[PDB]
């Protein structure tokens, strides 16, 4: 139900081997680790969770953009990119969180489908 | 070698049934029709061309954003969105032109892979 | 030395009355409140800090996009937009944090100048 | 009534000395030159037109992004960024066309105000 895709606006390519961490907001308002992985050669990270585990709640997707740029020898602005959203069962069932990265900028969108 | 994908930033969805026209620049600098189609339910338009036909050159991808917004009952800013680029054989072989649409804004990127 | 500008990609307008909260990472790795305000009729928020107060550190600029969209009677995707960055680590700079908002998307950029 | 602002997402800076050409669609459906200029050290291009001259029409703002990137010694994807829109069809408005540039991507937005 959740896929993350990361793209590079400098090289015009998928952003490969980017660390991504997903958190769920707990009842005490702390962020609890939920899922993580590294983007593939296509810039995508599949298999983070299952329908059963991905209950309604507030989730945070943290993308380690700083390490990505540093590996390329480029000095970046942001410590990371954070995407925070509510999963809602009323809405469609599959969520794609996409991020387009530049050293001093990023764009993110959600594609939510049934 | 060429795919076009269009996304909607207002609804968080693929932009479905969007007309897309591709042109190649001719030797007299006019734009000659090359390929066209309508995005699918996934927001993607596949099958525009073949490796044989897609020779080095300057290409224009025109996306009929105004009709898309009007069909949704939303007043848009742009007449259309234009993406103009050189296809170069030195670079990687497959080109994805992606566009993220809002009524008064759009973002575009190229994902170019081998 | 810190300005925040917010635009609305649906209306083609400044995003007015957007709440913005800035935090600085403390010695104990917690986010300490640093400054806050609301965007003006131009979509800009000036006067958050001074060059004396805006020392080296890791800062988080949280833009309350959800509250913005709800109030235009609209249900958006994100809770907020957060921008996290190290500032002033090579001496004082001036920072503009710009954000362009849609209900299911935002884009952010920084303009960093040396006075 | 027409301003163009261009930012650089690689450098985190205004995009300076970017050439901008504006066209208006003529009665015969050709693009007629309307105005042109270069962005300043702030990334802004003011003074393109007057409210008298900037009548109703379909306008194209062409931003010469390729020439910008080449000159920073860099090979970019797009030939230019073009923004095409109807203007002043409900009377005079003020238009800001903003563009945020990367070598393989750009984003553009409009801010339209009623004076
Ligand atoms: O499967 C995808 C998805 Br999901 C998002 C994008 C995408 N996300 C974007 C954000 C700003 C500009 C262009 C963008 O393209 C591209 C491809 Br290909
Ligand atoms: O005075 C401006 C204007 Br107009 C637009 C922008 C701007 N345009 C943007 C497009 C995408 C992401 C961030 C953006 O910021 C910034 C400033 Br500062």
């Amino acid at each position: 139900p959740l896929m993350v895709k990361v793209l590079d606006a400098v090289r015009g390519s998928p952003a490969i081997n980017v660390a991504v961490h997903v958190f769920r907001k707990a009842a005490d308002d702390t962020w609890e680790p939920f899922a993580s992985g590294k983007t593939s050669e296509s810039g995508e990270l599949h298999g983070l969770t299952t329908e059963e585990e991905f209950v309604e709640g507030i989730y945070k997707v943290e993308i380690d953009t700083k390490s990505y740029w540093k590996a390329l020898g480029i000095s970046p602005f942001h410590e990371h990119a954070e995407v925070v959203f509510t999963a809602n069962d009323s809405g469609p069932r599959r969520y794609t969180i996409a991020a387009l990265l530049s050293p001093y900028s990023y764009s993110t969108t959600a594609v939510v489908t049934n």
